[PDB]
């Protein structure tokens, strides 16, 4: 079973990357299973703003590692980030501000959930899907 761990926001970089204090040390996290537009790509600024707003206004930030590899080649943690219980990864996808990325090294626990939301956002021709 996956476990949520508290973190404290340090700095939101862009749509899919956040800087957090995790276990008494700063660390950069790359949001699992999502590909947001890079800031400046169409919708890049919107995905960045959405992620920033979501994590700054949160009272509680939690990180949840998946069952596969926990860090990428650049040393970024790979996790699902929760802001007051709401998963940022899913929130971005549901809003049409990101696409579900290909599974990476066995980290696929929430792939189905995100695929459903993406289908719906696409069905609503939201943002990236307009």
């Amino acid at each position: 079973k996956l476990h949520k761990e508290p973190a404290t926001l340090i700095k939101a970089i862009d749509g899919d990357t956040v800087k957090l204090m995790y276990k008494g040390q700063p660390m950069t996290f790359r949001l699992l299973l999502v590909d947001t537009p890079e800031t400046v790509e169409k919708y890049g600024p919107e995905a960045s703003a959405f992620t920033k707003k979501m994590v700054e206004n949160a009272k509680k930030i939690e990180v949840e590692f998946d069952k596969g590899q926990r860090t990428d080649k650049y040393g970024r943690g790979l996790a699902y980030i929760y802001a007051d219980g709401k998963m940022v990864n899913e929130a971005l996808v549901r809003q049409g501000l990101a696409k579900v990325a290909y599974v990476y090294k066995g980290n696929n626990t929430h792939e189905q959930l995100l695929r459903k939301s993406e289908a719906q956002a696409k069905k609503e021709k939201l943002n990236i899907w307009s």
